């Protein structure tokens, strides 16, 4: 099966025990909101919701998230199948921790570095194959495209103009620099550089990072001549404040039941949505009562993926 | 003299002894087709043709081809004279073997690697000159331009748009990457990379390589301030199936007796045709009877160069 | 104070003692032309002029010029303030010697190499700051833009098209290559490369270098997140032969009392003129009588800066 939707709950000392309930199947989650105090509201409002997804992860290690959501998609990529892993959820819920993780201790590193590590590990198990790895790192902010690995990465589209294009092989970004990474250390160094660059560019350009989408792309070529891309995506916060998410959610509604070019995000991800791609959605949610309404919104989104 | 036309015959256990005859002068070749069996045809059809070119090479070593067709043109380049060496002929006749040669034993390497070797050797004989070498590698396929040394060389013009341009110094390719090669090993590595890339791109883009033109360019700068280019060209098979050859043949007809921009090939080679260039044509022909008609077509083309 | 104007007199065995007089204040210079021999002219013509600038340097060492005109502006740059140092004056007066200096002995090196040296020295005094240095090198000639560090730097705008652009951060040059310099040796090597390239490009493109403007840009990023540029400018000779200077002089007249886009120079330097920049003008003048008229023209220009 090509599309998966998971939920990762953020750990908390103050878990909403009464309001958040995990199914025995480890795939279900039920939300029980507190009844409204207003007499007109309390007897007209739905307070209970049930959701069945591909997996629900709470108090899950980084190692376990990777094994569960990511490992297979990265495996299929060396065989020529495009894979996208996307983190979605409100600001603070755990998207960047899930995708990047701790930048200063191995055990707590996230999906993206483990993906790079797995690619190069896998290349060792295929000694008769000439496997070549390339990377790019793109930020989308307010309908503008930024190259996190460009030669002057703290200045905008005026200097480094980029345009999403399409060909028989998929969707690429004209102007977005593509870097050959011979070994995992080359790929790790570039991930570090682009992350440093992202931070500098947010300060330099007065961007709110909660509103940006970041897409790290691994381009694979192995020769049987095969090519693929793995897209590792940290989305803008879903609390819609960030318009482009609405086109992404609209797209996913359409696929379940599309103007891809209407939005940079949906255009960049066209090949990840319509058909020829292993899509994994990781839905980051708070475990606390005060965020339950945004949590339900995220879970309703997560729940659209089974119909795609 | 600025224009030379040679013929190289491909070696064969089944040579067409009755039908292919080499002149004593080592410059002539005569073709004697078999008479048609049809009564209306046999007494109205020309079966004998004679051709005089600058040299006819049969059962010739790689070392001898280089010394004969290429060596002088590469010499003149360090002195500031542009040089083009072009292989022409039907698919299977020996264009790629003549231009690239054996990629896995020194003795049988072709023109292109020997040219790179000669350039850097010559730089050693000129110790008071600061000589700088740069390279590019371009494939032309079906009126599209591809950079064999680009950062993502298995995707097309959509990502890496290129445009042939002209200035007081000649014709160049905007968007085509140009690589400084400090030593012969840097140039050899890039030739290897672009060749690997060509193969991957043919599989990835479903190109038939018999239909593509490939142009390796050596840009020389030596300081008396001098610049030159050496263009080493492996043309599309001449069996016209490949349209662009017809504009090249038309061009050469015109020069002997021009809309350069009508065709990418003729535009890219504008400076190699009209005037200020040492042009060497190497015409690759089969030695076998079954290919004699295409052989004659190639020799008629080869024979247009003496009038240029 | 943001704008400074200095004068550097070129040393001479034949100094114009009667006609050139230095004020005690080391900031003033007076010019006394020789009376015209024509009866109608001599009693209607001004022969005496006085000028007060920020400093007048005669028989000044390279070390002293740097300390006086440049040192502070380079200091302010690490703190986030943009700085431009510009050499102006007639061909032969000392612009290139002041800005580049002797390329073959340390003591006599000019402003530009000392600036690069000071930047990297200063980075050592700031061990808790991550400071990143980038460079570009641009020649402006006859309204065309050239990249002195491009991949084929002896061919023009046809291959390497560049466009001056503007954003909330200032004015940059789309298409102009930007090079990360990790250490002073990387920056020194690129300065050497671009200078070699400039010379080759002047011969190759038949440029008169007295008519070109050259702008070496140091891009600084330090993290408090700060960015700046230092622009080190060697202008075209002011003997106007070179049109673009007239728009620069017009601009400076306007600021003292603007169509920046009318001229590549003024557009490239927009951020150096209107407001947010530490501008230092170094006015190179001959010490000899035969050049006194061009000297006065330069000093009248130098004198416009105090009103900016
Ligand atoms: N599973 C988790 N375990 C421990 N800490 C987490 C986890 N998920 C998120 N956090 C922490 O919560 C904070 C917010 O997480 P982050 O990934 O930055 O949210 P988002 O990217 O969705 O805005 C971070 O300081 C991070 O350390
Ligand atoms: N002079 C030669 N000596 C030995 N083998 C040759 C020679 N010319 C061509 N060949 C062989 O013939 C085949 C076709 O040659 P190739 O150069 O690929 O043709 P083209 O490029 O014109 O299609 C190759 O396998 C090559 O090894
Ligand atoms: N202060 C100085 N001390 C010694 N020589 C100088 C000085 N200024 C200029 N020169 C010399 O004068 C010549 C012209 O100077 P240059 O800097 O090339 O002029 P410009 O760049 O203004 O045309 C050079 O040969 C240079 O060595
Ligand atoms: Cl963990
Ligand atoms: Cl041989
Ligand atoms: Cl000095
Ligand atoms: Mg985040
Ligand atoms: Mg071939
Ligand atoms: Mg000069």
């Amino acid at each position: 099966k090509k599309v998966h939707a998971f939920v990762r709950v953020k750990p908390t000392d103050d878990f909403a025990h009464e309001m958040i309930r995990y199914g025995d199947d480890k795939r279900s989650i039920d939300i029980h909101l507190k009844k409204d105090i207003r007499r007109g509201v309390v007897n007209n409002q739905q307070t209970d919701w049930s959701f069945k997804l591909d997996g629900v992860l709470h108090d899950a290690s980084q190692d376990l998230v990777y094994e569960t959501v990511a490992k297979d998609v990265v495996s299929q990529a060396l065989d020529g199948y495009n894979g996208t892993i996307m983190c979605y959820g409100q600001t603070g819920a755990g998207k960047t921790y899930t995708m990047m993780g701790a930048t200063e201790n191995y055990k707590h590193r996230g999906i993206l570095p483990r993906a790079l590590q797995q690619v190069f590990r896998m290349i060792e198990e295929r000694p008769t194959h000439a496997i070549t790895v390339r990377v790019s790192y793109l930020e989308i902010y307010n309908e503008s495209l930024f190259d996190l690995l460009s030669t002057l990465p703290y200045v905008g589209p005026s200097v480094t103009p980029m345009t999403i294009v399409e060909n028989p092989q998929g969707v690429f970004i004209k102007g977005l620099s593509v870097h050959l990474t011979s070994q995992e250390e080359d790929a790790f160094s570039l991930l570090f550089e682009g992350e440093t660059n992202r931070i500098i560019a947010s300060h330099t350009m007065n961007k709110n990072s909660s509103r940006s989408h970041c897409i790290f792309t691994i381009y694979l070529e192995a020769h049987k001549y095969i090519t693929s891309k793995i897209n590792l995506v940290d989305l803008a916060g879903s609390e819609y404040i960030n318009k482009s998410l609405s086109f992404l959610e609209q797209a996913i509604i359409a696929l379940g039941d599309i103007p891809f070019r209407q939005c940079k995000l949906t255009h960049a991800l066209k090949d990840s949505l319509g058909g020829n791609c292993n899509m994994v959605l990781v839905t980051n949610i708070y475990g606390e009562a005060a965020q339950l309404e945004e949590t339900l919104s995220s879970l309703r989104f997560a729940s659209r993926m089974k119909l795609v």
